[PDB]
This record gives C-alpha cells, structure tokens and sequence, in this order.
C-alpha cells in the first residue's frame, strides 16, 4: 500500500507530505494529501511565467525593464547583477523559473500590473486554467500555516502544470518556452530529479521556505517518452518557524512516485 508507504515518510522526516500524479491514458492517480493546502513558495514563479507568455505576443519577450537596487526583494541571483543594464521579459522569465529570482517575479507580476502588484492578476489567470482553490497574495514572511494566503494543493497545481506543459492552455511556440526553462532549471537536482532514474527526463520547478517547506512540481518523461506529471510538497509545521526543509523527504517520495511509474 503505496499510501502506508508516504506515512511512513511522514514519521522518519517529521513532515507532512503531499503527492499528485494525475491518471494517464495507462495509469491511474497517485494521490496522498493531494487536496491539502501547501505553500507555493516559488514553485508559482512557473505558471506566472506562462500567464504573461499568454497575455502577449512573444515580441513581448524583448521588451527591456529597468530597476534599481532597491528593488532587489527575495533572492535574486540574476537580477541583482543586472540593475545598471536591466534585464528583458524574457531574461526575467528564464531568471524566475532556473534560478527562482524574487525580483524577477516581483517584475512579471508587475507587467501583469493590477491590484496587489499583480498578484490579483496572477490568480485570475489560475482561475482561467479552471484552478478554483489556489490563490497568491504577495510579493517575494514565514507565513504561518494556518494561513491561507499563498497557498496550492498538489492536486491543482498538477492539473495547471498538466494543461500548461501537455495540454493545450499555450500555443505550441509559448509552450515551448515554458517547456525549456523549466528543463534547465538549476535549483531541483537533489527533488523529483534525483527520486528518477537517469534516463528519464525531468523538468521541475522548486519552492522553499518556512517551516520546513520544501516544493517540487515537475513533468517527467519515461524513457520512451511517456509524459507524468508530478507534484511533491511538504512542511514541518511541528517544528516551528524555522524547521529545515527536507530535500531528502521529496527525492524519497519521487523514488516511491518513480516505483509505481516504471
Ligand atoms: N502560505
Ligand atoms: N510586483
């Protein structure tokens, strides 16, 4: 029983854990805690990617933005070196998703414009995606988990992943594009990445903070070319404010998600 087995993660980690694999044309759902609400984190920097790639044309891509050192909020590995010469949508796209840069996301939420610096625009695109439960509230706090601001569930964030990447909710060419950075992301070797065999392929994007919050949502592709997508998250609310997130924890529920997959 695959869902005795997630418990048992949940003692050996002291976490809460929630997994999403949406049923396929061969495979039935892979669910556990899947409508329970997480933390985001940054794994929303990925469909906020794909609501300004829907709401413009891809000339749209080159359009230069400025900002000042000042504006550096969250980390921000790429914009921080980048404020003398500012960085182009497209830059902060691929800033957003591989290196999970706050300002970046800060900037896209800005070019959505809107109450809330964007925010509120953020979730109507959700709601857009058929994505009734999921809402995003601020800027890049240690919310507190009680605390429904910000918040997903594994099962509405796969199925927004699903449409995003494998269905049809972007034209082929901004698909793609989505598709890519999330290939390349730099932040999620040792998440869904590392619970998958080498010749499978995974393109992911990440979320830590708080709490011991540790996200990854990810497509994978079997190696013949088999598409799943798959959402991990998790927390240690028992352990207060400043529990240490466990990448271990979602490699081991990917390696339990990987097991049912092959
Ligand atoms: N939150
Ligand atoms: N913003």
């Amino acid at each position: 029983d695959l869902a005795d087995r997630f418990a048992e993660l949940e003692r050996r980690y002291d976490a809460r854990l929630g997994v999403y694999v949406p049923a396929t044309g061969t495979t039935a759902a892979i669910e556990y805690r899947a409508d329970e609400r997480f933390a985001f984190c940054s794994t929303f920097k990925a469909p906020l990617v794909a609501a300004v790639l829907h709401q413009n044309p891809l000339t749209h891509l080159d359009k230069l933005i400025t900002y000042t050192s000042d504006d550096i909020r969250g980390i921000s590995p790429v914009a921080q070196q980048h404020v003398q010469t500012g960085m182009t949508i497209g830059q902060l796209c691929d800033a957003a998703i591989r290196y999970s840069d706050g300002t970046a996301a800060n900037l896209l939420l800005a070019d959505l414009g809107g109450p809330g610096g964007g925010t509120a625009a953020f979730t109507g695109y959700l709601r857009s995606l058929g994505d009734t439960v999921s809402r995003l509230d601020a800027e890049e706090n240690r919310a507190p988990p009680g605390d429904e601001r910000d918040t997903t569930t594994p099962h509405a964030i796969a199925l927004v992943l699903q449409q995003l990447v494998l269905g049809n909710a972007l034209p082929p060419d901004k698909r793609a594009l989505l598709t890519d950075w999330m290939a390349r992301n730099t932040t999620g070797a040792k998440r869904i990445r590392a619970g998958f065999p080498a010749d499978w392929k995974v393109i992911d994007k990440t979320g830590t903070g708080g709490y011991g919050r540790a996200n990854d949502i990810a497509v994978v592709w079997s190696p013949t070319g088999v598409p799943y997508v798959v959402a991990v998250m998790s927390d240690r609310a028992g352990g207060g404010y400043d529990a240490e997130p466990r990448e271990a924890l979602l490699a081991e529920a990917a390696t339990c998600v990987a097991g049912v997959l092959a």
